[PDB]
């Protein structure tokens, strides 16, 4: 299996330095729902800013302010200490009053808007997130200028970061361990994403890494709609691509069919050939394969040096997509 740190480059490996997430103002998250809230039902969806604390501790004490059981508290993943995040928590609390939520205090935490919402909030459900990053002890800012106004045009690869193959790689490792519930799940996880990874990693290595080849799962920007590309409409379908109106995927393996078909397929098939034990685990656990986009294209990106040795970076992503991914292709960090 290719090592994170040896996957593919799409803008060639840095040749420079920083420091991401030095503290946890330097690294902003605002969860982004994708709709304002209802303003009626049963929910009361509540957005916290939080800083030095975990989700599950928040809404552990949000419970606890509102007198309800805490498994009424629901929110999209569980963030840690280390970075800032806007995150939303949604609490059900029946009928049309609304408690008090600005009296809520909590070390560390500001409650910052609320509102009644219909329908619960379930884990992996936010459209994307805003990042807010200051990049520090940058050795090489004409590299790194360079690599923003890159990626403007030619993204950066999707990749899984290191955040989902476990502290030290140990969900990988489980993964591979057990080849031969909650840590069930994020050993699958780890394992489809690591041949994702895999398969982009290898695509990167093509002479043009966004030729559309017979049998490409090209998805529609924005959303997860995807069709099989043809030989006769692959001129239009090219140029569709180089708009960015369609992302080339590559395959989250799994069972049933990964997507591709003919030489797309074929290529795919080829670059995680080695790996029949991950392949099988997920296929016996009937973990439907998917398909995810191969490249990133980060929203609205803009960026102020304060100094010749540092960045403040903004832009958007997708959920599912990691700010890491989009750190790689401008400092070395290890």
């Amino acid at each position: 299996m290719i090592e994170f740190d040896n996957l593919t480059y799409l803008h060639g490996k840095p040749q420079g330095t920083g420091l991401l997430k030095a503290n946890p103002e330097d690294f902003v998250v605002v969860e982004d729902l994708g709709f304002e809230p209802d303003g009626e039902g049963e929910h009361i969806l509540v957005r916290i800013l939080k800083n030095g604390c975990n989700t599950r501790f928040v809404a552990d004490a949000l419970a606890k302010f509102l007198k309800i059981h805490a498994r009424e508290v629901s929110f999209a993943g569980q963030k840690d200490k280390h970075a800032v995040t806007e995150q939303w928590l949604c609490a059900r609390v029946p009928g049309k009053e609304m408690p008090d939520l600005s009296a809520f205090q909590l070390e560390g935490c500001q409650v910052l808007e609320y509102a009644r919402h219909k329908r619960k909030l379930r884990l992996g459900a936010l459209k994307g997130n805003a990042f807010t990053l200051v990049l520090r002890e940058v050795s090489n800012r004409d590299d790194v200028e360079q690599r923003l106004i890159d990626i403007c045009v030619k993204g950066v690869p999707n990749y899984f970061g290191a955040q989902r193959f476990g502290i030290g790689g140990s969900n990988l490792q489980g993964a591979q361990r057990w080849a031969q519930r909650n840590k069930r799940s994020f050993w699958l996880s780890a394992a489809r994403s690591a041949l994702f990874n895999q398969i982009v990693a290898e695509r990167l290595k093509k002479a043009d890494v966004n030729q559309v080849v017979d049998g490409d799962a090209l998805q529609l920007a924005g959303r997860g709609s995807w069709f099989v590309a043809t030989t006769e409409e692959l001129a239009e379908l090219q140029r569709r691509v180089n708009d960015k109106e369609l992302m080339i995927t590559a395959a989250l393996p799994g069972s049933g069919e990964w997507g591709t078909q003919r030489e797309a397929l074929a290529f795919e098939q080829a670059a995680v050939a080695a790996e029949t034990e991950l392949q099988a685990l997920l296929v016996r656990e009937k973990v439907e394969a998917a398909r995810r986009a191969m490249l990133l294209y980060p929203q609205q990106l803009s960026w102020n040096w304060w100094d010749d040795v540092t960045v403040e970076i903004r832009f958007w992503l997708p959920a599912g997509s990691f700010a890491t991914s989009v750190v790689r292709e401008l400092i070395n960090t290890t």
